């Protein structure tokens, strides 16, 4: 009984099933003409989910993609056909004659990956669109330790404390290179850094590095103790070049008492 599907993927590779139906959309329209200039029906429609289709013009496109990889607004076109024959009509950028699909078309790709209408079935009788998703742009936050005599400095821990997930806690190298996080820095997540420990006998610093990171993927919202800068503040330095927003902070020797 003639039916179609979608099983969603990662080209990062990432295996991320826990918030991926979380937001994630897929809009199937129910063409009324092979032109697709108009639209009789249309359904959401999900990874788990397989729905019946009469012989037709159609389209498959995500509406949302899962937060955390950007959307692919592509709708790809399809027919079913009173025979059972699967053909395929392309995308309403390019709206194609339309090409039986016999095993496989290979569609659209988003980097290495690639997407392709693929027939199972018994009876050969069942379309599935695997669409790839490309990962959400990133962002990296690295640290370097720096004393009063900008002499770089070592076992200065400093914590990301993420909105959620394992709070993440490097130790400081003194190294002109310096440290970066474990944990790379997602859009539309916010963060805290802070001194995990002062490293030994320089003055602690208290105040909080506040990260806010947008949707877009490349963003600057950060706000340690009270306020916000333009990229030292509080001997607090933030360097970016890209991807990558980096931290340089100078130390305070503890004061001393005879």
């Amino acid at each position: 009984q003639y039916g179609f599907q979608f099983q969603k993927k990662t080209t990062d590779g990432t295996d991320l099933s826990a918030d991926q139906l979380k937001a994630m959309q897929f809009n199937l329209t129910q063409y009324s003409d092979n032109s697709f200039q108009q639209a009789s029906k249309t359904n959401a429609i999900t990874s788990t989910d397989l729905q019946a289709l009469a012989p037709g013009y159609y389209g498959i496109q995500e509406a949302a993609a899962p937060t955390g990889y950007q959307l692919d607004g592509t709708t790809y076109l399809f027919q079913l056909t009173s025979d059972g024959q699967w053909q395929y009509h392309g995308t309403k950028d390019n709206v194609t004659s339309g090409s039986v699909i016999n095993g496989q078309q290979t569609l659209n790709p988003v980097g290495d990956k690639s997407d392709d209408f693929t027939v199972t079935g018994d009876h050969q009788q069942i379309l599935t669109l695997t669409k790839y998703d490309e990962p959400k742009p990133s962002m990296t936050l690295r640290v370097i330790k720096q004393d009063n005599q900008s002499q770089y400095l070592a076992g200065a821990a400093f914590t990301l404390q993420p909105s959620a997930g394992e709070a993440e806690t490097i130790t400081s190298s003194a190294t002109s290179e310096g440290q970066a996080f474990a944990t790379k820095l997602v859009a539309d997540g916010t963060y805290t850094m802070s001194e995990t420990k002062a490293p030994d006998g320089y003055q602690s610093n208290p105040a909080k590095i506040a990260i806010q990171v947008a949707t877009t993927g490349k963003e600057a919202t950060v706000t340690i103790d009270g306020e916000a800068l333009k990229p030292s503040k509080n001997g607090y330095t933030l360097a970016i070049d890209g991807s990558t927003i980096t931290l340089q902070a100078i130390n305070q020797p503890l004061a001393i008492l005879p």
